[PDB]
């Protein structure tokens, strides 16, 4: 494990949440803002399998689940995926989605973020 070679501080509780609030306000369709309700956007857990939202994520972070900054990292990347993979290309929503993965190391950037490339 080489639990040692860890750093100190692992997950920066306050950092991810400002992290997320950026993503929050760039959602222009507040798309991502919660859980897919199926009577809003039929057939939506029809096609995607393992869903995920920034307000779970915010939930996740308040409570102390995430171990590691990276793992918030691999939590938007399934949801801003999950968005590509049920939307058309050309749609407003897959046009989002796109925006989003194009910027959100931008995002954690200017939060004080730094990710784990392994």
């Amino acid at each position: 494990m080489d639990v040692s070679k860890r750093p100190r501080e692992e997950f920066h509780k306050e950092q991810c949440l400002s992290f997320v609030k950026k993503l929050w306000a760039a959602d222009t369709l507040a798309m991502f803002h919660y859980p897919v309700s199926a009577t809003e956007v039929p057939g939506y857990y029809d096609v995607v399998d393992t869903p995920m939202d920034l307000s779970t994520i915010r939930k996740n972070i308040e409570q102390g689940k995430y171990r590691t900054d990276t793992e918030v990292e691999n939590d938007v990347v399934l949801m801003l995926s999950n968005a590509l993979d049920f939307n058309e290309k050309g749609s407003q929503w897959h046009d989002l989605a796109k925006q989003l993965k194009k910027r959100y190391l931008t995002l954690a950037q200017e939060s004080g973020l730094s990710f784990d490339a392994d």
